[PDB]
């Protein structure tokens, strides 16, 4: 009955915006195990653009919420047939490089949401100072 | 065997630091519900000084983390004996006003983390632009 569900992504100031993305993985099905993938630096960096906190940052955040269940960190950048069989991924979830994960039924939507973040954040303090 | 630990605070900005300090508390014995009790908006202003996200923020992202058992929120800004009680309360976890709760032996430290916050990070992000 149980499905491995695989998230990746930056993870970086985490949020409540992630933290309800990964609700909703943890979620898909009734009896799940979430694995979640935390990109390394160099990668993030060259293909990104700027990394706030580094690996090791946050994936130690990541191990406090409550929907993770396994970390892969790193984890590769992007996501292969091969991986999928080697860790038993039986869907990846996320928010055109995937229609080979559509194609093969193992492409989970999930939504995001707006205003809830860190950046967003230091912006209410500084309204305050005018 | 299951023992029931308190610990309260204002937890804006939820970071590491505070993770940190709820897996410590969920983790005093060996079997425990850990109950946090997160502070009003009004009485965090007037006693401890500027609050940056609401209540209901506070809370719910509090309700994402994995030591996190039960909530209270608002919960009173002082606690009192007759609170325990009421919440059949074992243990409260803090890192003299708490005298009473020594003399009990229904105090247990906890220690916190420095440098892992969210106004550090902002910090790492400007010393980028000298």
């Amino acid at each position: 009955k149980n499905v491995v569900i695989y998230a990746d992504g930056v993870y970086d100031m985490l949020h409540l915006g992630h933290m309800k993305q990964l609700e909703q993985a943890k979620k898909l099905f009734e009896n799940t195990t979430l694995i979640v993938g935390v990109t390394s630096d160099n990668e993030t960096k060259l293909f990104k653009g700027q990394v706030v906190q580094t690996l090791e940052e946050r994936t130690e955040t990541l191990k406090h919420i409550r929907w993770v269940d396994e970390i892969i960190s790193p984890c590769p950048w992007v996501v292969t047939p091969e991986f999928l069989e080697k860790y038993k991924i039986d869907y990846v979830a996320h928010d055109d490089i995937y229609a080979w994960l559509k194609r093969a039924g193992k492409f989970k939507a999930t939504q995001r949401t707006e205003g809830v973040s860190t950046t967003d954040l230091i912006v209410r303090i500084l309204k305050n100072y005018e």
